[PDB]
């Protein structure tokens, strides 16, 4: 149904990212057979962004203001609340459903 929250270690039940906040987001995405296609941890490098304005997919404007500071969870994307019917091409094959292992580490 969407996007799906899928709770692993909790967060601290006070600060949850609202519209226009930026957050600092470490990310492991992977494909629905278990294929990593990016990881912001081999990188070393929390990812940043402003939620809920339409600069990232639908799946993460909708799913990550409902975690918590300090939270772990994974996101599943169907689809329609990431790239779609076409995908991204190179990237992500069409009509994939996505997995993002995530962790909330701070909002701004
Ligand atoms: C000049 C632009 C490059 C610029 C690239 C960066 C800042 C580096 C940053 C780490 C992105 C990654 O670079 C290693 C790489 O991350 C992915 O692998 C990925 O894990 C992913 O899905 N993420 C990243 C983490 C947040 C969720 C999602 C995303 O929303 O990402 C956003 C995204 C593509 C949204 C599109 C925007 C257009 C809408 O039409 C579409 O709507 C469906 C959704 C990214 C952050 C954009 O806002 C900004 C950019 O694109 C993509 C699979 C491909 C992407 O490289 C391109």
């Amino acid at each position: 149904m969407g996007v799906t929250v899928e709770r692993i270690a909790p967060g601290d039940g006070k600060n949850f990212p609202k519209k226009g906040d930026k957050v600092t987001i470490h990310y492991v995405g992977t494909l629905e057979n278990g294929d990593k296609f990016d990881s912001s941890r081999d990188r070393g490098s929390p990812f940043q962004c402003t939620i809920g304005v339409g600069q990232v997919i639908k799946g993460w404007d909708e799913g990550v203001t409902q975690l918590s500071v300090g939270e772990k969870a994974r996101l599943i994307c169907t689809h329609d609340y990431a790239y779609g019917e076409r995908g991204y091409p190179g990237l992500i094959p069409p009509k994939a459903t996505l997995n993002f292992e995530v962790e909330l580490i701070k909002i701004n």
